[PDB]
């Protein structure tokens, strides 16, 4: 079901090394629905190339636009398992501190704060 499940550490590592070569200005982000989630829909895809200059505030807006939400639907974004300390931080900086050993940046979303 989940991304880590579907691809070997070996495969995930090699895809990250390719995105480096072919999309050097992009952050490799895995974005996944919380396995509990009742309200929000699933995304068309799992793996996104996010421009390295957008802050987390713009990445939340992007994904809310991808899910086509409206003003009073709720959306929470976890990064590498925990809450974001700050939405104002650039995704280049967030990558360097929050990346996985495979080289992706893992994110999970829900309508509840209690995942
Ligand atoms: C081919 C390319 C490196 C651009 C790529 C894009 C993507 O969304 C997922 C995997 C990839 O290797
Ligand atoms: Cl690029």
């Amino acid at each position: 079901k989940t991304f880590k499940q579907r691809r070997t550490f070996e495969q995930r590592v090699e895809d990250v090394r390719l995105i480096r070569e072919q999309h050097p200005t992009k952050i490799p982000v895995i974005i996944e629905r919380y396995k509990g989630e009742k309200q929000l829909p699933v995304l068309d895809k799992t793996k996104f190339l996010v421009p390295d200059h957008v802050n987390m505030s713009e990445l939340i807006k992007i994904i809310r636009r991808r899910l086509q939400l409206n003003a009073n639907q709720a959306f929470f974004l976890l990064v590498n398992g925990h809450s974001m300390v700050s939405v104002s931080t650039p995704i280049s900086e967030v990558y360097e501190s929050e990346k996985d050993e495979d080289g992706f940046l893992y994110m999970v979303y829900a309508s509840q704060e209690t995942f």
